[PDB]
């Protein structure tokens, strides 16, 4: 990690750890893509692409001689940077317990949208394609809420014809989960009754969708590569600031298809 | 202990001890501030303030030596006084079951008052802020059943935007709930529908407020300080009768204000 | 010590260890205070305030529950800074004996006046009060030679009517000491015809006040409270030179009034 020049800051180790114990707080809640895909494990800093395992002819016809190109998928490295305040941060020796850190708090929510846009978008110039693309795997619903439970039963029914198998998961977004909640009146609760049908299962509310989702959980589908995990490192100086920065390098994609199903309301 | 003259009072053991347990049961159920904040231990009966961990400057601009001073919070120390009489105490030795102690009762009730109003709409002359003041931390909400059950979902979402976690709970007027409990008509149990949206949590019921709030129970944002704690002591003797006092010591402060949220009917 | 960034600093040991043995030089001779005053070890970079043992009330007459505030003293912070030149300080490991030093030891001495300041004319704003306020311990003198002996044995007599005992020390100025040494001739030597009358005590001399007075080293009338004593530490760098500080924390008070009288000539 000496590549990250954080012993050349002036600074201690009670304020290095005040740092960094407030960002694992914010990431652990805000990255909701990382709550049912696989992770592999970190390379290195030299990582630099993936296979794909095919070859591709760029020869004639009548040669002797054939030969083509190997294929492989690059990876994705980001920085971001922000400037803290010196003299506020002399305080935590003087002893006080409640310090002024908001920049960090907005660098790290704006970073913490990025990943996600590319799960669930992909993106274009380097050849990612995300969860929404699929569109041979919709089903149409309702706003009743019996229509979500007959639709919950007729998506088992295609999972069972192709082998599929495992816990099940729901994933929905918050006003129309409100709406269903507030469509009820004062039946069973809801969320048993919707939990019965998954056999056992979850849900999930979101605000990065516009509708809903349904996945199987047996594992090997869904794939994030990763180089290097998120970090904090120095930059400079400027007369009574300091200047850091965030990084990360990664890469993204899915294995099997047939272990995903759209609803359409 | 021996501040407190309590071996000069023309008592036995027994009738010390009578009047000891009546005390701590009256103190153990009107005490409501003390059920979800932190308590840090007794410092003793010489500590006199708390510090905040700042300098004010009070120099000019062109000076060669520049100064100022440090800042804190002072402690507040209460008493207050009672009398009984001794020959309806003597009957104890005679072997009567029950006594009567009236005035030692209500001057408990009054003394337990004090604390809570500090607690919930802090003291000018001191310098405390209490919890009903922070006023950019407001939800709207309305009458019906499922205004609440909704107002509930939407909290949860605003603890979770900023890296709160941990169990939940609802502190809520004695009226109101009983309104609640009446509209509902036979349905589904009222308290058991509450309890599935703080994912497990618990309500309490209280006369000290007029509307309702949701706190967070991790540790480590509410602090009341104590130098000593509630204590019995002798003052003096009139022809047939003896006067005593109760006395103690404390602050208070609010750390994260990120932890907090008010609700409005 | 790690509030202070010593180790950001371009300099190596031996000039760090030339610096710091010039300072201690000159405190050792210009702080005249502290030769007839007690020191109170040090507390902390962290004590704020020093209690003094009263409470004030503050509420009314006919209320049940009476409360008040406690009372204490707080502590004074200071800093000044200074420049200097590192091609000059690098002839050192060439090895040159005498470097030019000359900012730092003017800025030493305007730092050892302000203490002094202090201890004998005392701070309005921190409520402190000095030893040459009580003006109700004075005696009348002249300026012959025998007024002073006369005085002397004057004073030892008040002190033994109040039960103060112990060593005795006259302190005086240096112009007024010429005066009196000049006016004698060839006679017995003055200086062992004064410590005669003393029964065998010591003079100081010093231009920080105007008169004289006679003080008692029994031991506990007069206290220095410390919570830091005085450091150097690092600030910045301009291009060819560094920037460095002194600072230290503390206050003062004054027990026993009755160990202490004072001369007016
Ligand atoms: C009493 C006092 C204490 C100060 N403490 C600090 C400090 O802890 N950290 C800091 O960066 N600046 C501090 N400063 C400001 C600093 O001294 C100033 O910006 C530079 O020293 C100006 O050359 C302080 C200033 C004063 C007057
Ligand atoms: C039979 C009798 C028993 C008494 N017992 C008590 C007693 O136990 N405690 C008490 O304070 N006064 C008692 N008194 C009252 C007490 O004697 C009276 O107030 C003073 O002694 C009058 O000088 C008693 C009086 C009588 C007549
Ligand atoms: C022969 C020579 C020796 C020097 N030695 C030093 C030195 O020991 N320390 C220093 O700060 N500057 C020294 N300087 C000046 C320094 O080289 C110059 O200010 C910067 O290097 C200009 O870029 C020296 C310059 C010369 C020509």
């Amino acid at each position: 990690m000496e590549f990250l020049k954080r012993s050349f800051a002036p600074l201690t180790e009670k304020q290095w750890q005040e740092i960094d114990n407030r960002a694992r707080e914010i990431f652990k809640t805000q990255l909701y893509g990382r709550k049912f895909v696989d992770v592999e494990g970190p390379y290195g800093w030299e990582y630099a692409a993936h296979p794909l395992g095919e070859v591709e002819v760029l020869s004639d016809e009548n040669e002797v001689v054939k030969w083509g190109l190997r294929k492989s998928l690059p990876l994705i490295e980001l920085r971001a940077t922000f400037t803290l305040d010196l003299w506020e941060l002399d305080n935590l020796e003087r002893g006080k317990p409640n310090v002024d850190l908001s920049s960090l708090e907005e660098t790290v929510r704006k970073v913490a949208e990025f990943e996600d846009e590319v799960i669930f978008r992909g993106c274009e110039k380097s050849g990612v394609k995300g969860l929404l693309s699929f569109e041979e795997r919709k089903i149409e619903c309702g706003s009743t809420p019996k229509d979500l439970l007959e639709a919950i039963v007729r998506a088992l029914s295609i999972f069972s014809k192709d082998g599929i198998e495992g816990p099940y998961t729901l994933v929905i977004n918050t006003d129309r989960w409100i709406n269903f909640l507030k469509e009820e009146a004062g039946r069973y609760p809801l969320e048993k009754r919707v939990e019965e049908c998954l056999r056992g299962g979850k849900i999930i509310t979101t605000p990065r969708i516009e509708d809903a989702l349904v996945v199987s959980e047996r594992g090997g589908d869904f794939k994030l590569i990763l180089g290097q995990d998120l970090s904090i490192g120095y930059e400079d100086r400027e007369k009574d600031a300091v200047r850091l920065f965030i990084t990360e390098t990664f890469t993204f994609q899915v294995v099997n298809p047939e272990a995903l199903i759209l609803l359409k309301f």
